Formats: C-alpha cells, structure tokens, sequence
C-alpha cells in the first residue's frame, strides 16, 4: 500500500547510515520545486542521537547551513532521532547539496559554541552540547564517501 | 541580533503555551507560497514532551493531518521538545490551520495505534507510546480557546 507520509514507504531495515536520500519532490502549482533531504546519521533501530547533542547539531546546521545556501526552507530533527530533514525550494542538484551539507558540517566543528542558545531564544536552553552535536558531525563527515549510497 | 533561523528571532520569555503561530512565509520564483507554523504544545524552558510521546505524536498527526488536508508539505518535531512546525504549500488561511488541527486532535484521541511504529517504517520503533500521545492531544485540545494568543 502507499502511505500518506513519505518516509512509512521507506524500508528502514535496508539503507545503510550514514546518508542522503531525496526523499520527496513536490512541485507547487505554479512550477516552484520544492525538495525533501533524508539525511540520516545513525542506522534505524540499532543507533540513535540523543537529544542534547541532536537539539545542539539541529541550532548549528540550521544557522550555518543558510551562509552557504540562499535555497533552504528548513532543517528539522526526525522524531526517531536517527536523522534529520532538509527542505529546499527551487534547487535540484544532489551534487551540490552534499557539498552545502559538507561545507556546513566543517563549520560546526570550528564552531566555539551553540547559537542562539538561551532562554529568549530556544525552549529549552539547557538541553544543549556542542562536543556531542560537533561527534555527531566529525562522524557524519568521517563517511562522506559513502553519502550518496542509500543502500536501498 | 537577527539570527539566520527565524524561530531564534522569537522571544520565548514572551510567549505562552500553547499556541499555533505564524512563524514563517517564503514564496519561489515563479509563485508558490510556502508557510510555516509554530504550533507550540509546552511553555519555554518551564515545560517539555517526554520523547516517546513526541514520537508517536508525530506519527499520527502527520498522518492523521493528511487524511484532512492535501497541502501539508510536513508536520516536524522541534528539537527543544516543546512543540512542532506545520509546513504548508499554497494555503494561507490561518483560520483553516486551526480546524484542521481540531479535527486532527480529536482523530488521534480515536487512533488504536500510533501509525508506522515498526523498524520497517519507522528508525526507532521501539521509543512509543499511543497513550502518551494521546495525553498531549487531549490537553492540547482542552485549551483550544487559547490557541490564537501567543502573547
Ligand atoms: C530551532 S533551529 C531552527 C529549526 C527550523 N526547523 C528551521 O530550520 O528554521
Ligand atoms: C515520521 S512521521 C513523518 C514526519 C515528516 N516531517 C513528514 O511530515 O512527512
Ligand atoms: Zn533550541
Ligand atoms: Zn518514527
């Protein structure tokens, strides 16, 4: 059957994390694309990130990512803790879009702390690290050769 | 100072839970308008969603939500825990958002399981709870009334 969300179609138990998989291509009424990024960093069901280096990782990538692209619309954590999602409009090359994320995630691990990470704005301050969300990236990195291969 | 992300522009000592806000608008080169809501569940850094309930919560809404409307580009989970962004394409009607997220709520109080909570479908199948969600939609809902007030 087809699922009504994207990723319930997704046969968790057969790609292999690290990755970057086009998870969905909407194109609007009016011909504007709009593009879904499954970038998983841990493999379903037998790793995860937890949520102070995951909440960390998604103010870092959110901030940064926008200094080397003017095309993204979002940049959001799974709630299964295995990945995030990227959003972009109007821009359609794979290619260039590992190289925003690699270019992004070399800067967080120069980055000296966790942007906007406060009580005026974030929900919840606290919960933060930047050793852990930086781990996260150096692994991430680690495996960039193999960020296009899915695995299924 | 004005951050790159929208939602660090907010000032969360300012605002009270719950809420469905009006968070951000982009519109592509030939047209297509794309809105993003803030629909927050937990006051600030006072309160937050335990994981699994969050979890399952995103499971069945995403679902739940597209049984009712056919322009939701995505329904995510932030990381502070305290809420979820709906993302739309081409609709702009903020009264809209408000039904449907009424009517959503109360099919996830109707739901028996939380959708796709298996390995095959989902990367931490373990981690749910239906109830637990289910808990967050009924107080959600019981506060309905206030969802227009941010401030
Ligand atoms: C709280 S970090 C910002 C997250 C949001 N989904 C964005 O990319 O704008
Ligand atoms: C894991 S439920 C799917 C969530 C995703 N943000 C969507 O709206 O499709
Ligand atoms: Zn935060
Ligand atoms: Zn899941």
């Amino acid at each position: 059957m087809k699922m009504n969300v994207e990723s319930f179609n997704l046969d968790h138990t057969k790609v292999k994390a690290p990755y970057v998989r086009i998870a969905d291509r909407k194109k609007g009424v009016n011909g504007d694309l709009i593009v879904k990024y499954d970038v998983r960093f841990k493999q379903p069901n037998r790793d995860h990130m937890d949520m102070p280096s995951l909440h960390s990782l998604e103010h870092l990538v959110a901030e940064i990512i926008r200094n080397h692209a003017n095309y993204v619309v979002d940049w959001s954590p799974m709630g299964c803790q295995t990945g995030f999602y990227l959003t972009v409009l109007n821009h359609d090359n794979y290619t260039e879009i590992l190289e925003v994320l690699e270019k992004t995630m070399q800067d967080v691990l120069k980055a000296k702390e966790v942007p906007a990470s406060n009580e005026k704005q974030c929900g919840w301050a606290a919960n933060h690290t930047l050793e852990g969300a930086q781990n996260l990236a150096r692994a991430f990195l680690d495996k960039r050769a193999e960020w296009s291969e899915v695995g299924v």
